[PDB]
């Protein structure tokens, strides 16, 4: 395709209806000089990205995105049989128990900046293995029992590890794995305050824009209209890096630290407002919370909706507290429902699959350790196995669900 | 350290008790020349290796050992806390679900060699940052409310990936990641159409060549010989006369061998392989009482006290059949035969996956947190009065000790 | 694309010139039915495959390719620049100083199985990088100055490190990395005993078709090399192959491998038999010698006229006549590396350190910028220039 | 061992030679309480430490060590054939052409943390296999031709990666991977060079240090100042810059300063205290101007160990070509290195070699430029003329045979 071809077609592309309200501060002409002569395919972030933006305008089930966060390629594809129309791939997660440093660690960035799209990757190959496993069966699209694998995936970009080129080349990893969604952050984790009345640091607006205009000229480059997911720390953090950003200056107290930091006033005013100034460049706006407030939701999105009706946002809980403490059981119930009503169309539990995974292992182990294990085996996994079969819940097949009927056609073949 | 004093050094260690019955066909002089001048230390090798010796002479809590295979480095910490000995490494789950092609693929041994030693370094590097953890808190060994962490970790090593020279090298990347014990098998799972064995000599140069990498490296790993000779009726060659009797003589298209599949060739194996292995593994489909007591009495009345070890996948509905008072004894009727340790192969894997299927198709549904809430955060809360620690997550991944950290570099 | 349609578009296919002469014991309804409902593109593998084709059919400078192994992207960026056609990557060189492991090995098969793709891909990377770096500038294709950096890469499959379901997976590993071609060999590597050691005939065609299987299914067209170790190797794993009867004397090693009757004889019945499953042959050879090379030709050309043929490395010219289109050295990359290294240090361990660096690299470095040598700028050589403009338009 | 004799141990060895002149703002039980009851061993990185801290102190074959930056395990092994005592691993090459990216990039820190540290690991496995190759010939230390593979590598961690949790697990990554030293900066190569507040930098050397303690390995740390070509910093948190901060601000919010070797000279003299070396980067090589630097940092701490780099992105008299590095030995620059002398040598060759062969009359090209000097060299100790032996191939078949009877 000539260079100037491309430039026509992409000036074209933003006038299209995903575009709208999506701000550009570089041109077409900008974009395609970055391409190359060549630029591969990316199947499944293209799929994906397609996905998940019809999921989210009146294509899902419920009418909102319910998600889990999920560690392996294994925990996706039970997602997927479940029914769960997103994959949500949490830092956290892994940082704890899934990097490529092969550590354990806090939620600090401190992992390799490759670790996330390595696990996207894992995620893509195992729902490609299901749906061979499932075409080779001869189920097609549309059939009784035709499961679509394809499941967009959600994936936590932290900070971008650095600078915008940090951003721009992560931004370029998650897409060649196939990541349907990212989201960004603007606290700095790398520098989070010991001691005094610390924690969580913002960056300048400023600074958090151009990290986001650095992902979205990475996804214009190589053509996939990935999601852009805008998160910000802002109600929490109440100190910032730097005072150089006019639009900061009603937040900043005028107290500094001994780092360097200034102090802001916290609140939902600063998450509002950072809400504010990502919306024109992200496709979702996210405010992190620690608490389960519907009030204080329907607040933030009330003001994120009076200039800009109908932006999607999203919402989280790790959990870190006890649902059960805070509110009376009729609340926790609907609690998805209500916020989808306030427009929260994307929501997730960041923590799910480590808890899930983490506390089923040791509660087999406590009471396997202690004697009668294979007792404690069949009651505690295989018997509610057997049960959830009528479900859906195929993995009772152990061998089929791997792969092996797939490579055994394979063989067939071969020697055929 | 020289030459001869390393020579003299073996020489005295294979006639301590850890090497009684083990045969050796080479030399200490030879396992001195493959060293070279410097010999990095491995020192979670070493440790895991000793526990691992001590646990199956007397120092586990139930007098046998059993295990869970897990394919995290976090399933595995929780192992710890929950009371577990030892840690299994299963290679079905590492092909499933956790290997470095980053793929899903099924028991065949098509995953990248060095995958294991992989996993391996993840769980002992998880343990490490919970000892750290407990150790910057002021709990020390004696302290009662000390956890233990190392635990001895086995892994599998299939058969090696290729021939002597890649088993040795497999042995070699397992002993530097930590692993306390490896087994190798006699089946040729690149052709698994039903399973083949290679002839019976194959089998011994691959426990030979893994024996040989750990006295080079200098640590005493504990060698698993497992064979599949009970399912596999199919030899890829009649070079070795130990195997005649099970020939027939009639050869397969693909010039493979027909035998007599059963627990009279299993015998035979583990008959072969017991002066080679610290420990002897008839895999099994079944599990069954009677048919494990006669492998063990066969194995007994040659080599009396041979330590054996015993697996399961299991397959479903197994229980389907044994009563309930069976299935609650099983790991003890089978410790008085010699099996000292036992182990569920995909426990691990089974664990996750249904659990993540169990809360999503709940939560897809609607009234997702009550789900959750109901499927986990109960149940962990009230775990906690057992020992389980995750309820508070941040300080369960190193949070206060990198807090700390950072605290000490800034002050 | 529907199940049916896809079936009618390979049938097609198949028809078509690219396959004149190759054998495929499948349908492509088997092919069709591995796919799944997706099949991811693989943009770079399709371009080497089309290019490599082009150059073996008409489009080389010279009639004929050859090539140098390579270990390092940049290694292959530097023959892109010196006018190469195709890149050559060497199991050896990965073995010895390129491979997963992060270890030492000699060339017996001793590293993990997805090496040799690791390497393809960072050349591929490589490549994308040189090709940004000329298009933001400007030149675009058709340039007095553009440069083709999507050079063919050739790789080393060995014997697909086990049984035909891990060729499979190394396959669609290459294929996926971006290879334009691969080769598989017939020699057990993994049991030279303390020479060669040969598989049945039937084996080896194995493992060739499981090769094409994997890229029919990804709808790509890589070219497949068939090499045969059995001019030296003298040794049999089995005896099962009737094919292989008459080279086989019955005598037996302790290892239970059967001896067998070495030389061009052996070399060309193993030739011969997988001539239709692969698109070049490849006799592997140690030294040069034009008659040895004539009599390989004339023989696989008596069934196979037109068989395309690669050799291991005026000689090249006659070569190029009897068929030998793809030539080249498998080595070179690295004896280049390591002895550049030596002399260089070898001087510069002694004194006058920086006389030394000036006369071995920067003095010749300066009187090859004439030739197409840009490295004299290496900040812009590895995309200082390109990131530069990356930074100025996320910055306004 | 107990934690009060790990505690003891600790102090004591801090009142020896290896660490007079250097400081630590913590104390013996703040390390130990970092530690774990099981500490693994890092052998690779104690012997390359202190064979590294000898070389520095007299044991060098020329009073100075002079290394070039090697980006596989196999030109560090060619190093070692070639009588050199320590190999340097350059960031700049890892970008270009050996990280864990795959990819081909300036040198900004935009590859994964990790990479530097596994090509540490490339290089120390190829040593041990050279080392096996020798011992298992029955060559040994004395004998005529017994030559010493672990040759103490000398790494960079650019900046961190980070904050000071990304520079101590960096550092920790190094050590394992063994690593002899490591060199930290202080411009922000993410964000001219841009300078980062002293204090900052400062926390960066004791973050590496305070790991290299909890380890129990005496691992030399190189501070590297980049202030004689930055006029940016980031901040003016740091009195001890006050002086050099203009007052005028830049739009990205960063602050002009006065650049020179004034500049570097007060970075140079706020990390010595805190490093084993201290390294002033340069661009162009004025003898001059590396001689006040020496002088100025030793007015303050006499005999301090400095290194100087070389790119050399020059064009470089020839009698002052060829005696500048035995000048700068004489001002107190024991360490020198060429950072890219790897791959332009590697490059290069490959560009020189293919160049001739795609013309035509290939096999002679590669006779002239490679085989015929390959055997000339056979002669100064090149052993690669035996290229099956150089890789093991006579170690795996010792193996074999101990094998199968
Ligand atoms: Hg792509
Ligand atoms: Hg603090
Ligand atoms: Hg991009
Ligand atoms: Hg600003
Ligand atoms: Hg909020
Ligand atoms: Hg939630
Ligand atoms: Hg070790
Ligand atoms: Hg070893
Ligand atoms: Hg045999
Ligand atoms: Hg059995
Ligand atoms: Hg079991
Ligand atoms: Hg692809
Ligand atoms: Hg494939
Ligand atoms: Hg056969
Ligand atoms: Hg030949
Ligand atoms: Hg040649
Ligand atoms: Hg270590
Ligand atoms: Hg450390
Ligand atoms: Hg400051
Ligand atoms: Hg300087
Ligand atoms: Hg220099
Ligand atoms: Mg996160
Ligand atoms: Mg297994
Ligand atoms: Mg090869
Ligand atoms: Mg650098």
């Amino acid at each position: 395709k000539t260079r100037t071809q491309q430039i026509e077609e992409l000036q074209k592309e933003w006038t299209q209806p995903r575009w709208e309200g999506i701000t550009r501060p570089y041109s077409a002409e900008d974009v395609v000089k970055l391409r190359g002569s060549v630029n591969p395919e990316c199947t499944l972030a293209q799929l994906g990205a397609a996905k998940m933006w019809r999921l989210l305008h009146g294509e899902s089930k419920k009418g909102y995105i319910n998600s889990l966060g999920a560690l392996t390629g294994g925990q996706a594809l039970q997602q997927a049989k479940a029914g769960i129309e997103a994959v949500y791939l949490s830092g956290w997660q892994v940082a704890a128990d899934a990097n490529l440093a092969a550590s354990m660690y806090p939620d600090q960035s401190l992992y390799p900046a490759n670790s996330v799209p390595a696990v996207v990757e894992r995620i893509n190959n195992t729902f490609r293995r299901a749906d061979q496993i499932q075409w080779s069966a001869g189920i097609e699209p549309g059939d009784p029992r035709y499961v679509d694998y394809f499941l967009p995936i959600v994936a936590d970009a932290e900070a971008g590890f650095g600078g915008v080129l940090n951003a721009f080349e992560l931004m370029k990893a998650m897409i060649e794995a196939g990541a349907a969604a990212v989201h960004f952050e603007d606290q700095l984790a790398s520098v989070k305050k010991c001691g005094h009345m610390g924690g969580k640091v913002l960056v300048p607006t400023q600074e958090a824009i151009q990290k986001l205009v650095a992902a979205r000229l990475c996804a214009d480059v190589t053509g996939v209209p990935t999601l852009l997911v805008a998160r910000t720390d802002a109600d929490a953090a109440d100190l910032i890096t730097s005072d150089c950003d006019p639009y900061d200056s009603e937040f900043i107290t005028g107290e500094r630290t001994s780092e360097g930091f200034f102090r802001t006033h916290a609140g939902i005013e600063q998450a509002i407002s950072r809400g504010l100034a990502y919306a024109p460049y992200a496709d979702l706006v996210w405010c992190e919370t620690s608490t389960p407030d519907l009030e204080l939701a329907r607040r933030f999105a009330q003001a994120i909706h009076a200039k800009y009706p109908g932006k999607l946002l999203a919402y989280n809980c790790s959990p870190s507290f006890n649902w059960q403490k805070n509110l009376d059981d009729k609340t926790i119930a609907s609690f998805q429902q209500q916020l989808s009503d306030m427009g929260y169309k994307f929501q997730f539990i960041t923590l799910a699959g480590i808890h899930s995974m983490w506390f089923n292992m040791f509660d087999l182990a406590n009471a396997y350790a202690q004697g009668e294990g294979m007792k404690h085996y069949v009651e505690k996994v295989q018997q509610p196995e057997f049960a959830a079969a009528k479900d859906g819940y195929t993995f009772v097949s152990h061998q089929q669900e791997v792969g092996t009927g797939y490579f055994d056609k394979v063989t067939t073949i071969i020697q055929g």
